[PDB]
């Protein structure tokens, strides 16, 4: 009757104990990883009851007890995926498929993108419960570009609202301006930078970046975030584009009042020049995809108007001029950068992490955008594409 | 013995359920009487209604017999198993929404020509069809008018059924715009005057205007589970009359050349008249996006009338381009394909769980309806059908599919 | 007191008591002005009936008394350009340059136009004074084509004021309309149709046409005025493009009240289908040239308003996407028209019609372009070209 | 050959009498137009001084004496007492000047450009017109002697200054011949030097290789010349206060650079320091109208007779004025006056009758096209009364006035 005993009785298949390798491959197989935030204390009480293989009903239900809930679910079949590693195989062919391409120029206006192989070739996936599969290069660490345009803007409109934000920016798809004086939207180079100005006003630049870090952190749970100040250099060295715009936006008085225009773009270029991995990345996606909790701590991290936006805008402005077309044949909202990442999120299912330098001439990159075409293919996650009534494709939320 | 399953729970430990018992627990799960799907059943308690030696009481046998042929569908609606279990409880927010929107009394009529002029401004209403049958309806809802411009995701589709993605995106683009035409000539996309000319340059070629308008007619039919579906004439005669504005875009695209071989400008463009004058009700027209909703199969008769692959094509330029001037507007706060006519119709699709449509005739600056609007901004503020609303977290919205 | 036929006796007589008629023909055509010119036709007549050789005194002043103004102003230097035959010798070497430039497309879009040998050439020029000049294939007739524009354009402004005129179509460079929703200017397409509309409004299409070739007349001094029966049928049949913007002009509401737009399309391809020589063409080019006065009629034509307008607009918008090009390294008043026409204003010194039939891809004559290039370089005839001051530049008006 | 130039002349202006006195010598000579001043008349006006001090009939000059002050400079003097002049009458047509100068003053619109301080300090009421012929006859009326900043009507100076010195077809690679109709044109160079844009690379292409301070020094002596050594000179306020506040050109700036609009081996932002400069640069009405009149005139200088700039140039700088010189009212002012003209904000407007005269016109409130509404007004005025328009015809023109014509 008790949950922990029921568990129990289903993982043991009749026998008296469960070897400790039994469990966790078991555990293995709902596609949660043994470091889950979660879990800890599941994985802590092992470590425990390792230091004294064997575990019966009682020491079992001692170890199980703390995260019993998420135990059944995972084992009961309940999450968002139910067959796990039926589905990773899929992104594996997925992924096989996507190497083939080799077409494509690798981002050459600095040398710190210049350097990256043509041939690194990564994908991650991190389910909204947590589920987590990768393949190819994985845990490389790359600037996240243009891709941190979302998540900068999620922030903002977390902090301060839908109506504060769009004062300064648009919502609509497309240096020049709309027709009120805004950019055009937060995903473009202008309204990002106008974005920039918005987020935590009256602190200085390193207060700034410390805060934005945190928030990242806590969408990636904990993950791998980090800085390339090389990067930053070369980008503020160069950036003659966005020097432009600024001096265009302070002209038409587009930043809030009393904003330091040079200090802004300092700000905006060490926003471009963070670092994720595929892994790290994935979690955050997921993040969005899980309408702000974290689906490995379970922290809520953003607040749903911030996600439901922020969404909206990786629709129809995410994949610069392949946006509408993107949003024609795919159909998920998607974002990139100039390092080749795509972060992609699949809404109620999962986010996702895709990452080969070389781009097209749209500037994406070109593995990456096969892998979506093929994705939406394979899967029903095209947008407008029925939960009853797919025509010949398959559905992984539902066992077959 | 699925049958005798729904008998006792209907019967509620009862040896006799009375006629007006089941008809009323049948209709208070959103089913109409009338439904295609329900006509043996219904054809049975009539038919037993006459022969039975009791008032009206229908025994385990005798509801066996009037139910028996249509039990799965029956089964489904008194489990709880559509899409909106709680429909009664789903339709008294309709119509706060619909007596809300009401007092919205903005806006001009279209006066550009007599017979949309001469629509009442206090006309309004709204119809809900559900992607299983379940139907509601507020205000005005069995009076005819035409769908202008929301016609053309209809026949787009139609066109996308019949010849696939990839022949009409040569014609046609699939982007929402920037009269003129995109980078590859083509029209931008086929919510638009210029692309909806051309998509209807496209359906069913070489047979004469007759047969063609039958042709659409006959899937509008089965679109809208065969409810109303009305010609126009006065309203077409007008569009023709005043057209110039259709006539110049003609002309460009055949001088482009936009159009396929062997077309015949002009009586491509009296076709597309034809088409804009085409007449519906709110409540047949619920029917047709609920089809849109329901991946392609009509939700009331069952009958597969749209591809998948046409269905998703049209609701991503629903999407996009659905509402002229305001299609960025509305896709970032509403988040639901919708397309808007010059008429005052806005018809409106939530994928996977229903079809709208709204009907109020005055018009604000960008061609749409105010009453329609607002309500739309309303439906989502209330309920979390915005596209990218979260299933299973969401603010203090309300989730009529989860109970 | 002694008489001015006198004086041009003893001048052309040469101490000689008596002149032969051949050597006063001679004489004349040296000039520039030709026998057949109207403005000599006493002068001519009375040649005629006394021929039924030799011309003394009394006899000379006989012939040559009615005409002796514009004879004395022939004889005594005093025409625009004066070494004449000087000029005619420089055209005739440009005339050679420019043939040799055999690049270019001849117009194939109706039938008519595609028949022309691209070898066709011809040159004509007209002072202001009645001196003529040709070279090459100036005797044959084709259509203005878009030629016509600056005429029908001057025409109006004639009528109907400048004010009236440009409350319908606009007065600067550029189916779409200006601001104010008039077309561009009467120059392009839109405008023209525009300008068509205001002509003679009240009566039918043919009643239209027979004052807008009156007026043609005139301004051609009564030379070559044809129409082409056959380019109009083509011109109708496949006119889309002018159909388009026609119900576009309609809609917009850019015509006069009670216009008859399809009649008003109608009588634009009459117009577009009226037939020049070179010869005739210059002419009318004069006209412009002289302020509205025919050179070799005398006549008033045209308004100064009218003239003044025509030529501005010509200079800004007369050569299609090259105008500006054109504007700044020839910097003539000139239109150009799909049939190779070049119609050519030097305001104060002379008109031009250049024609051969291969266009450039602006749609541009290549033998007209290059030829008024090299005009150009020869000749301080630039609008900003300085009287006093030019570098290595002949200056015709001079005598040397 | 018998008589002599400087002995025909004597007899002119003496009458039959035997001496001509001082002040008649030197009346006749200012209505031609001419200031004693000239340059071209300096050692006719040093003789005249040195005479009335060396001489006992106090004032009056025989056919001797009137010959040794006159015969340096008699082949221009002749010119203008035989009446020889571009406008002979001039005395009747600066009396038309003045009457469009007053019809223009009564005009009381506009606003006064506030963007910086020191525009916004001029009074709205200040209106001046300065004319210079091409034989150097000269005239002003109203606010005259007033420095202010040309602004943006130093663009087709520095124009005429690049292509004298580096020819039509190096200057046309970086920058356009036509109106743009902020962006580039198709081969993305900047839509001609008349627009901002197209003004900073113009002066990236002006004196290459040398600091900042020598390329104002260069500009500033051109510029001298022009005016034939009447004042220029310079607003250093007016130039803090420009580049404080050019946010629209650091902007235009940054993207020229990043677009590669500029020659090789460029620093956009000393580029940007000596723009600013040449747009503080001051002038009068009267030096300026010099500065124009040599425009007007194929690049020489009416009162110096000097060589300042090439033909090409000055054809170049005046087709560009035509088509671009005056923003967006381009169009119409081509239409309907039909003369090169640039405007500035500081209510400049420079304008060109080519082969007549230079003109300067200044009066601070513009219109809502940023040019002088007085300007304006005086602009269409001119073309109605006189036949100076472009594409007037010189021999017939309906009812119109030809100050060329000897009438
Ligand atoms: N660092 C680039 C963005 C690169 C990208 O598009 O990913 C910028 O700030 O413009
Ligand atoms: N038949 C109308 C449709 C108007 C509309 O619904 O927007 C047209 O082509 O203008
Ligand atoms: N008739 C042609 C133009 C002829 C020309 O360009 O000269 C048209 O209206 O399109
Ligand atoms: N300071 C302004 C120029 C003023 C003017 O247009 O005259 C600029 O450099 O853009």
């Amino acid at each position: 009757p008790s949950l922990e005993d029921l568990l129990f009785y289903t993982i043991a298949e009749g026998q008296e104990k469960i070897p400790v390798h039994k469990f966790i491959t078991a555990l293995k197989s709902t596609g949660l990883r043994t470091s889950d935030p979660r879990l800890k204390e599941c994985m802590d009480m092992l470590r425990l009851t390792l230091q004294t293989v064997m575990l019966d009903k009682d020491l079992f239900k001692k170890c199980v007890q703390s995260n019993i809930v998420l135990l059944t679910q995972a084992f009961r079949r309940k999450f968002v995926i139910p067959d796990f590693m039926s589905f990773t195989s899929h992104i594996d062919e997925l992924y096989e498929s996507a190497k083939k391409q080799s077409g494509g120029k690798v981002a050459d206006y600095i040398p710190q993108l210049a350097k990256f192989s043509p041939d690194l070739w990564g994908v991650s996936v991190c389910t909204v419960d947590g589920q987590r599969h990768s393949t190819g290069d994985t845990k490389v660490p790359f600037c996240l570009q243009s891709c941190v345009k979302p998540l900068k803007y999620a922030i903002a409109v977390n902090d301060l609202g839908t109506e504060y934000v769009h004062r300064y920016v648009g919502k609509e798809p497309s240096l020049f301006l709309n027709e009120d004086d805004k950019p055009h939207n937060p995903m473009v180079n202008a309204g990002a930078i106008v974005v920039t100005s918005l987020i935590k006003q009256g602190v200085n630049n390193a207060e700034k970046f410390d805060y934005v870090m945190q928030f990242l952190n806590k969408m990636a749970g904990n993950e791998y975030v980090g800085f390339s100040n090389a990067t930053f250099q070369s980008e503020r060295e160069s950036g003659d584009r966005n020097f432009a715009i600024g001096y265009y936006l302070k002209e038409k008085k587009c930043f809030p009042e009393g904003t330091d225009m040079v200090g802004i773009l300092d700000f905006y270029f060490q926003l471009c020049s963070i670092e994720v991995t595929c892994e790290s990345a994935s979690v955050m996606a997921a993040t969005l995809a899980n309408g702000g909790f974290c689906p490995i701590t379970g922290e809520r991290v953003l607040s749903p108007e911030a996600v439901r936006n922020t969404l909206s805008l990786m629709h129809s402005c995410g994949m610069y001029d392949f946006s509408g077309q993107f949003a024609f044949h795919v159909g998920l909202p998607a974002k990139s950068g100039v390092a080749g990442g795509i972060l992609l999120v699949v809404p109620n299912v999962m986010g996702m992490m895709c990452w080969s330098p070389p781009l097209d001439k749209m500037g994406n990159s070109v593995k990456g955008i096969h892998f979506c075409h093929d994705l939406v293919s394979l899967c029903n996650f095209h947008n407008y594409d029925n939960l009853r009534h797919f025509a010949k494709k398959l559905d992984p939320r539902r066992e077959g």
